[PDB]
């Protein structure tokens, strides 16, 4: 575990992370995809061997010895708000199980279902709160990776408000 488990946020490409493993915002079919998923495919293409997994699950595939945790958030274009919210919570619970199983001291994680799976809604708070619900009982250092400068400030504020 980390000596003093923390949350941090950085505004940069998660393919350049400084953590012991990465969470991919994957699609259910193990396809290269776009956004975080395409960056992850470029950096760790070997981790897409048999990475297909259903919505609300996570499946880990090693790229060398570096673990890529493929976490499949719901696409809110297809799910109801209620069912989508349940599957988004479940994907992060499966990430916490994998992070624990791997024995890593740190993990790089994007906000699931906030980009092309958001169904055109701002889900920063919904996705981040489900991330915290899952990860709070883990002792890994968590580093959240984002793109938007306003999102960086809001995630940083949310982390600080609990400390
Ligand atoms: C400037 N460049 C090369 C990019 O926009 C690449 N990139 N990809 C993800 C990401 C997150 C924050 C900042 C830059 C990011
Ligand atoms: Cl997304
Ligand atoms: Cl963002």
């Amino acid at each position: 575990g980390a000596m003093a488990p923390s949350y941090r946020v950085k505004r940069m490409d998660i393919a350049k992370n400084d953590e012991e493993c990465v969470v991919n915002a994957a699609n259910p079919r193990g396809l290269p995809g776009d956004g975080v998923c395409k960056a992850v495919y470029k950096k760790w293409p070997e981790s897409f061997k048999n990475s297909a997994t259903p919505v609300g699950t996570a499946k880990t595939v090693m790229c060398g010895t570096y673990p890529v945790i493929h976490a499949v958030g719901p696409n809110f274009s297809n799910y109801t708000e209620s069912e989508g919210d349940r599957e988004l919570a479940a994907a992060y619970r499966e990430v916490a199980k994998e992070v624990t199983r791997l024995g890593v001291n740190s993990v790089a994680i994007p906000l699931l279902s906030t980009g092309v799976y958001s169904g055109g809604k701002d889900r920063l708070t919904q996705s981040l709160n489900h991330l915290f619900t899952a990860m709070d009982s883990t002792d890994a250092d968590v580093v959240i990776y984002c793109r938007d400068k306003e999102w960086e400030k809001k995630i940083s504020e949310a982390i600080q408000m609990r400390t």
